[PDB]
């Protein structure tokens, strides 16, 4: 059984840039039913795969990669999150920062214009291309999970769906994905960037 | 339990002029037989991912389990949808059916070559019965992609338009094909599939 994470800090602790309002829908309504639906999809899976029944295995995909991308984005997108967050990251992922996209600031623009590009329901990323031995940044939609979809190992998600800056920014994404990067939690992107190499 | 390649239930020439031999000896023996074979070892990384809940693996597993799955899923449909002895016109509630849902008999035969003709890429052309509506309905679905598992329809009948089920043959003419085919179709065993939904 899947289950919810705490979150890492309390629902306020991201304000002014993302209202507490959100982060408690988000996690105790949205991230918590993406565990339970996940948790649901999986034992219908485990009978289907008993008796063979490939029909519904193919039939319960689509839920699958939805509650289950859901739990997997969400899980990380939170610890990506901090209010001692904001600022750039320092070390070799700085370093990796520079050489991949030039600069820090040129990475920002890069991955606010991945997140805003999105149509639709979906999440911009920060990866590593483990193959390639350097960073990506990719785009998904709606809550397809970066490592599942495309292999590339996630560091920094942010969500685009309307419900995680709607209520605070209504339809001014830009205005959204301008506040996050005073919150991002360096250290946590960093920790993940070391265990990728 | 493992999935198994079911016997082609006539010789492999058993179709000719229509398909031809050498098709039906690769389509079976090759193809299908792959589709089985990586569906059994990709349901055994399901399994061991689902008993380690690990989700991303659940998903990157999702493209090979909808293709060779579907693979499976359709050929052994196929198979069964044609025969020797097919050809002609169905009788009976599936007749009367077809000529309900469509008009006749040769206008369902022109909508379902449509659906066949147009599908740019691999896919399949089907008729199935929609249990909800009670009533035939016809879909195209790209690559493997099985009918019931993708839209819930029932499978009837299926064309496969990939081009290995018709290029040594037909080359580029797939509406060479679709003509041919409609004289091996096995109205016995559609109708069979038929009457198990109503
Ligand atoms: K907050
Ligand atoms: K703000
Ligand atoms: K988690
Ligand atoms: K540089
Ligand atoms: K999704
Ligand atoms: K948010
Ligand atoms: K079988
Ligand atoms: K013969
Ligand atoms: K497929
Ligand atoms: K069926
Ligand atoms: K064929
Ligand atoms: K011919
Ligand atoms: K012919
Ligand atoms: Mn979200
Ligand atoms: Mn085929």
């Amino acid at each position: 059984k899947h289950s919810l994470p705490d979150l890492p800090y309390d629902y306020g602790a991201l304000e002014p840039h993302i209202n507490a309002q959100i982060m408690q829908l988000h996690h105790s309504k949205h991230h918590a039913a993406y565990v339970n639906n996940l948790n649901v999809t999986e034992e219908k899976y485990q009978e289907a795969l008993a008796k063979g029944d490939v029909t519904a295995q193919i039939a319960l995909q689509p839920a699958l990669k939805f509650n289950g991308g859901g739990h997997i984005n969400h899980s990380i997108f939170w610890t990506n999150l901090s209010p001692n967050g904001g600022g750039e990251p320092k070390g070799e992922l700085l370093e990796a920062i520079k050489r991949d996209f030039g600069s820090f600031d040129k990475f920002k623009e890069k991955l606010t214009a991945a997140s805003v590009g999105v149509q639709g329901s979906g999440w911009g990323w920060l990866g590593f291309n483990k193959e390639r031995g350097h960073l990506q940044i990719a785009a998904c939609p709606n809550n397809d999970p970066l490592q599942g979809t495309t292999g590339l190992i996630p560091l920094l998600g942010i969500d685009v769906w309307e419900h995680a800056y709607y209520l605070q920014y209504k339809n001014v994404r830009p205005d959204y994905l301008k506040a996050i990067w005073n919150v991002i939690n360096w250290e946590n992107v960093t920790e993940r960037y070391m265990a990728c190499k």
